[PDB]
């Protein structure tokens, strides 16, 4: 049980403070109880609460109080920091014709020199919707391959990427090829990951019921981010207490990037609309991928985010097969883990393979990285109650029998004098009992009310009388023995 404090300079004049602990657990059908629950003001002994200062006052429950605390599973929430967006699978297209016919060195050359208004691949622009030549993206026009001798050794070595037949002397036969970088419809958003925060929910049910010798219910929710809640017009407050910091050994994903599918540039591709659908089977296919598998600058080949500079500047580009520089993309990680998921094995990139990923309440374009855990831990919950309506005051003053005045005259009439000593204006109720034993009919006790400093006399109708003074609540103050007859 808790004590009662005066409300120092949380709205109250007097305040009941109680501290409880609640712990979470995996209950089952058989053992279904993890709750912390306590009742107050129901038994005849726990009906009063000691005061912090001035013990002469105790507070009795006006209602019987039911408080129940339950704790959710413990979740690790990883803060996300937006990096940029990344294409799912870039692909190379090869052009060997244009609107004039086959590409060749004589009458219809492949054009990819920077600055030309005539690139066979076209340019890309930044912003993408622009056609201003000043907004052309460097290296976006791709590059040409032809039936010449490159700087390195060989005879017509640049024919390989475009599949050119450098032996036919024929104007229907193209002798040059253009190579352009393109991005498929699906774009992922990538996030950096911070160190996790702990999260849980504590439900506090406070139920007031009448005394017995209708019920009311208020629910307070508590969390590490919102640790203080109120109820019944600020008359009640609950607060979770402790170091909510993550523990040692919690998994860290700092070196990784959170890859969330976000955008379809061509919404007419049903496969793309599926990849961004916020349903649990696809959200569990979002990916954590090591940062060193990504190129944020796009000038590194065979890395997530590869772009025009890496594609065009690859050494001996024309001697390489198509789609070179474009390996190991998000689509390849997806297919790799998808086949593992489709065969009951454990992959390396899907979030479902990292733990109990929370898919609830996720809104598109506002993703989160949250994992439920094994953890069970106790959390102290401090409760405060405005005592104005929960308790009425009960005062306890000292009280003596005035021995120099309380006598017995020789008919049974006991003249008793009681004094309450001290200062105060709050009366206290006292019970006076008499136990005259030898052949004396019973004497009924009587309640007397005395404020500090007051003094009253009451008469009670070979013997001896045991007279006892009792407090308003389960105490005895003074006892005097007096002879009779
Ligand atoms: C906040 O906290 C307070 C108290 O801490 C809660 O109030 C308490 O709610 C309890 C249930 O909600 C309630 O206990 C009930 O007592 C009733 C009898 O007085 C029961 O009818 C009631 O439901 C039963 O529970 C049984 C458990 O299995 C169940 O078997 C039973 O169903 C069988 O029995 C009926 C016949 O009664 C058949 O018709 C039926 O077909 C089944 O055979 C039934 O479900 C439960 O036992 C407490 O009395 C409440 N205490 C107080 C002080 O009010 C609040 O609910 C909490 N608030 C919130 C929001 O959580
Ligand atoms: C929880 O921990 C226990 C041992 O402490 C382990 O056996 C169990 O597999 C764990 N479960 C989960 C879901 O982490």
């Amino acid at each position: 049980v808790g004590s009662i404090v005066t409300c120092l300079d949380i709205p109250c004049s007097k305040k009941w403070v109680l501290t409880l602990a609640v712990e979470n657990g995996a209950t089952a059908a058989s053992s279904s109880v993890s709750a912390t629950q306590a009742v107050y003001g129901s038994s005849s002994a726990n009906a009063t609460v000691r005061s912090a200062d001035n013990p002469n006052t105790v507070y009795a429950f006006k209602y019987q109080v039911h408080i129940t605390l339950t704790k959710s599973r413990i979740r690790l929430d990883y803060p996300l920091y937006y990096q940029s967006d990344f294409n799912n699978k870039p692909y190379e297209i090869v052009y060997k014709y244009n609107q004039k016919g086959p590409l060749n060195w004589l009458d219809n050359q492949c054009v990819a020199t920077w600055g030309s208004s005539d690139p066979t691949c076209g340019y890309a622009y930044n912003p993408s919707w622009s056609t201003k030549p000043a907004d052309r993206i460097l290296y976006s026009q791709g590059f040409c391959c032809d039936c010449n001798a490159g700087d390195l050794l060989g005879l017509s070595p640049n024919r390989i990427r475009g599949g050119l037949d450098c032996s036919l002397l024929n104007f229907d036969n193209p002798t040059e090829s253009a190579h352009c970088l393109r991005f498929d419809s699906l774009w992922y958003s990538a996030f950096q990951i911070g160190e996790p925060d702990v999260n849980f929910v504590i439900l506090v049910n406070v139920t007031k019921c009448p005394l017995a010798n209708n019920c009311s219910t208020e629910i307070i929710s508590l969390s590490p981010s919102s640790p203080i809640g109120y109820a019944s017009n600020g008359k009640i407050s609950a607060q979770a207490i402790g170091d909510f910091a993550p523990w040692e050994g919690t998994p860290s994903y700092s070196e990784k990037l959170f890859f969330v599918p976000s955008v379809c540039t061509d919404t007419s591709e049903a496969w793309c609309v599926d990849r961004i659908s916020y349903i649990p089977t696809e959200i569990n296919r979002w990916m954590l991928i090591d940062n060193d598998l990504v190129t944020i600058t796009g000038d590194t080949c065979d890395k997530i985010g590869v772009s025009y500079s890496a594609f065009t500047n690859e050494g001996q580009r024309c001697e390489r097969p198509t789609q070179s520089c474009l390996h190991d993309q998000l689509q390849d990680y997806y297919d790799s883990d998808l086949a593992l998921e489709q065969t009951g094995k454990v992959g390396s990139y899907f979030v479902q393979f990292f733990g109990d990923f929370d898919v609830s309440g996720l809104t598109p374009r506002n993703p989160l990285l949250r994992f439920f855990t094994n953890r069970t831990q106790a959390t102290e919950v401090v409760l405060q109650f405005a005592a104005e309506e929960l308790f009425y005051t009960i005062y306890l003053a000292p009280a003596r029998f005035l021995r120099h005045l309380s006598k017995i005259n020789p008919g049974g009439l006991i003249d008793l004098w009681i004094v309450s000593e001290g200062t105060g204006q709050n009366a206290a109720q006292f019970t006076v009992s008499a136990s005259c034993e030898p052949n004396v009919e019973p004497i009924q006790a009587q309640i007397v009310t005395l404020a500090p400093g007051q003094l009253v006399s009451i008469s009670l109708p070979a013997g001896v009388c045991n007279c006892t003074l009792r407090n308003a609540l389960g105490q005895v103050l003074d006892v005097l023995v007096l002879e009779f007859n």
